[PDB]
C-alpha cells in the first residue's frame, strides 16, 4: 500500500472532493489533493460520520507532516502510515480507510501527458499508423486515420453521447462502437518515479514488457555506427564474438604498446556516458595485459566483474587478477592483491596497480566480483544487486578523481547494460528522488548508442524495471 500516488487527485478543488466523497465515496473513504492554504503543500480530504474534514500536509522540502507527530520522506509513506495505524487526531480522531482513486489518466501507457497538439501530430505521423491514438493534457483524445483531435470535456464526454465515469472506461467504449475508428495506441514509454509500480503491473498484464523490448530492437537499424577497427585481420583474436564489436567513436584507445605487436591501440570497450562507464567484455588469455593497460590509463579505481569465470560448462572470463597474497606482472603492469573480503552476494578484492619501474604510480583498485547470478536468467529478488550497486556508489564517491567504472560479463553487453542502465536510472532516483520522470527504452537506446546492443534479453529488460520498482519502495 505504498509508492503509488492513486488518490492524490492534482487537479480538483474542496467543494469537487466534498462532492466526489459525499456521492461516489464512503465512511472512511479519503482523497489528497494540492493544498490552496500553501503552495507545494498537500491537504488530505477525509469523510467521517457523514460529512467531510480537510487535513494540512505539512511539505517542507526535506520531509511531510501534519504539523505535528511523525514525520515522512514522501506523501504516499505519510498515507500508508495513517491507513495501517489510525492516530489521525485534531482532540477528535479521523480514520484513512479507502482511497478514492483518481479517475483522470495518471500513469496510463496511451496518456502522452503535457504534449502540444503539434508534437502529438509529429508523433502520431513519424511513429503511429491508422486507428493509432494518445491521449493529452481538459484532455484532448487526439486520433489517426491525418490526425484528427477529439476534444474532451469534464463525467467525461467527447463533445455527445455517452458520459463515462472514467477516461480509461471511455477509451475502450470508443473502440467498440466508433465515432474516426479506434484501433491500437501509441503508448509511452515514461513514467514517473512514484508511479513504476502501476506501470510494472500494466507491463505484466496480457503484453507489455513484450512490446516495450520488441520496439526497442526495431530501434537498433538508426544505430548502426562504425565498427571498423573491431573488424580487422590484427584484431580479430581479441574479440570473444566476431559479431560483438566496440563503435569507433566511443571505444577506449590504447596508447604506447608493444610496437612488435601489429595493433596495439585496441581493446573491445566502450567509454559510456549517461559518472562515467567501461563497458568492456571478460578477458582472453592475450588481453590480459590490455585490460590492465586501459584500467591504468583511464584513471579507473573500480572493476565491477558480473559473471563468474566458469558458467554451464564454459569460459566466460579469464582470471585476470592475481591470488590473494601474491602479486603479478601483467606486460608493463604489476598487480598485488592486498585482501579479499566477502559478503553474501559479491567477493571485493583490494588490488594496487602500477607501473614496473615506478612505484610512484600505484593506485588501489577495486573490483567487485558479483558471484550469485545465474548461468542463464535474472535473480529473483533485485535487492542483492542493488546492495552491490550501493556498495559501487560509495567506493566510487569515497575516492577523489577516480576514473570511469569498469564493468564487464562476457561479452559486455547483456548483464553489462543491465548493471549500467540500474546504475544510472537509480543516479537520477538519488539525485531527484520519487518526483522525477524515468524512461527505462529512452535510457537504454542511449546507452545503445555507445555500445551496441546493450541489454540483450526481455528477462534482463523486466529486471532493471524490477530493480528501479524495488529502490522507489525503500525511500
Amino acid at each position: 500500500g505504498m509508492t503509488s500516488r492513486r488518490w492524490f487527485h492534482p487537479n480538483i478543488t474542496g467543494v469537487e472532493a466534498e462532492n466526489l466523497l459525499l456521492t461516489r465515496g464512503v465512511d472512511g473513504s479519503f482523497l489528497a489533493r494540492p493544498s490552496k492554504s500553501n503552495p507545494g503543500d498537500f491537504t488530505l480530504s477525509v469523510r467521517r460520520n457523514g460529512a467531510v474534514t480537510h487535513i494540512k500536509i505539512q511539505n517542507t522540502g526535506d520531509y511531510y507532516d501534519l504539523y505535528g507527530g511523525e514525520k515522512f520522506a514522501t506523501l504516499a509513506k505519510l498515507v500508508q502510515y495513517y491507513m495501517e495505524h489510525h492516530g489521525q487526531l485534531k482532540g477528535d480522531v479521523i480514520e484513512l480507510k479507502y482511497p478514492l482513486n483518481c479517475a483522470d489518466p495518471t500513469s496510463e501507457r496511451w496518456f502522452h501527458g503535457h504534449l502540444s497538439g503539434k508534437e502529438a501530430e509529429k508523433l502520431l505521423t513519424e511513429k503511429g499508423k491508422h486507428g493509432s491514438f494518445l491521449v493529452r493534457e481538459d484532455f484532448v483524445l487526439s486520433v489517426r486515420t491525418k490526425v484528427t483531435h477529439v476534444m474532451i470535456r469534464c463525467k467525461y464526454d467527447v463533445g455527445g453521447g455517452e458520459r463515462f465515469d472514467s477516461l480509461t472506461d471511455l477509451v475502450e467504449h470508443y473502440k467498440k462502437n466508433p465515432m474516426l475508428q479506434l484501433k491500437q495506441p501509441l503508448n509511452t514509454t515514461r513514467i514517473n518515479a512514484a508511479e513504476i509500480e502501476s506501470r510494472v503491473r500494466e507491463l505484466s498484464k496480457l503484453q507489455g514488457f513484450w512490446e516495450e523490448f520488441e520496439t526497442l530492437q526495431q530501434q537498433e537499424c538508426k544505430l548502426l555506427y562504425s565498427r571498423k577497427e573491431g573488424q580487422r585481420q590484427e584484431n580479430k583474436n581479441k574479440n570473444r564474438y566476431k559479431n560483438i564489436l566496440p563503435f569507433d567513436h566511443t571505444r577506449v584507445v590504447l596508447h604506447d604498446g608493444d610496437p612488435n605487436e601489429p595493433v596495439s591501440d585496441y581493446i573491445n570497450a566502450n567509454i559510456i556516458m549517461p559518472k562515467s562507464y567501461i563497458a568492456t567484455q571478460g578477458c582472453l588469455q592475450n588481453t590480459v595485459n590490455d585490460f590492465w593497460r586501459m584500467v591504468f590509463q583511464e584513471n579507473s579505481r573500480v572493476i565491477v566483474m558480473t559473471t563468474k569465470e566458469v558458467e554451464r560448462g564454459k569460459s566466460k572470463c579469464v582470471k585476470y587478477w592475481p591470488d590473494e597474497y601474491a602479486l603479478k606482472e601483467y606486460g608493463v603492469m604489476r598487480v598485488r592483491n592486498v585482501k579479499e573480503s566477502a559478503a553474501h552476494d559479491y567477493t571485493l578484492r583490494e588490488l594496487k596497480l602500477s607501473k614496473v619501474g615506478q612505484g610512484n604510480t600505484e593506485r588501489t583498485v577495486w573490483q567487485y566480483h558479483f558471484r550469485t547470478w545465474p548461468d542463464h536468467g535474472v535473480p529473483s529478488d533485485p535487492g542483492g544487486v542493488l546492495d552491490f550497486l550501493e556498495e559501487v556508489h560509495h567506493k566510487q564517491e569515497s575516492i577523489m578523481d577516480a576514473g570511469p567504472v569498469v564493468v564487464h560479463c562476457s561479452a559486455g553487453i547483456g548483464r553489462t547494460g543491465t548493471f549500467i542502465v540500474i546504475d544510472i536510472l537509480i543516479d537520477i532516483i538519488r539525485e531527484k528522488g520519487v518526483d522525477c520522470d524515468i524512461d527505462v527504452p529512452k535510457t537504454i537506446q542511449m546507452v545503445r548508442s555507445q555500445r551496441s546492443g546493450m541489454v540483450q534479453t526481455e528477462a534482463q529488460y523486466r529486471f532493471i524495471y524490477m530493480a528501479v520498482q524495488h529502490y522507489i519502495e525503500t525511500l
